[PDB]
């Protein structure tokens, strides 16, 4: 599989995903901690997505680098 999972909000580069998983994933939530951005759209590779319960905005993708 291949699913880019950067920390910024615009990583068009490519990033294959290891492990026996197979997908792209992202979760976004607003939260003012220090000086970061607003909606933290963290990302990662998995079967469908992280263990989010959808309370967080999950965004997965069944294809090569998708969720930038």
């Amino acid at each position: 599989m291949q699913c880019k999972t950067c920390s910024f909000y615009t990583c068009p580069n490519s990033e294959t995903c290891p492990d026996g998983k197979n997908i792209c994933v992202k979760r976004s939530w607003t939260a003012v901690r220090g000086d970061g951005p607003k909606r933290e759209i963290r990302r990662e590779c998995a079967a469908t997505c992280p263990p989010s319960k959808l309370g967080l905005t999950v965004f997965c993708c069944t294809t090569d680098n998708c969720n930038h």
